[PDB]
């Protein structure tokens, strides 16, 4: 559905809405949790969204087994089509 970047960037859709970032400050150096509004809980409601928009279905598991957008994306962007 998106390539590494735009993995990242339709991330960062849901992240505005929901912490609120700027759309050009989430790049590939970039984490959640670390180098985000932190979310924290709401999160979870970015990630939920996310599984749809990139064709994807992140276990809550996965969710906080995984680090930054740059390591995040290794999962999305293999599992989508």
């Amino acid at each position: 559905a998106a390539t590494q970047e735009e993995i990242v960037a339709g991330l960062a859709e849901i992240v505005n809405e929901i912490a609120g970032i700027p759309v050009e400050d989430v790049k590939l150096d970039k984490s959640f949790t670390d180098d985000l509004d932190v979310d924290s809980l709401s999160m979870v409601e970015v990630v939920v969204a996310a599984e749809e928009r990139f064709d994807v279905k992140i276990p809550d598991d996965d969710v906080k087994n995984l680090k930054t957008v740059g390591d995040a994306t290794k999962y999305i962007l293999d599992h989508q089509a």
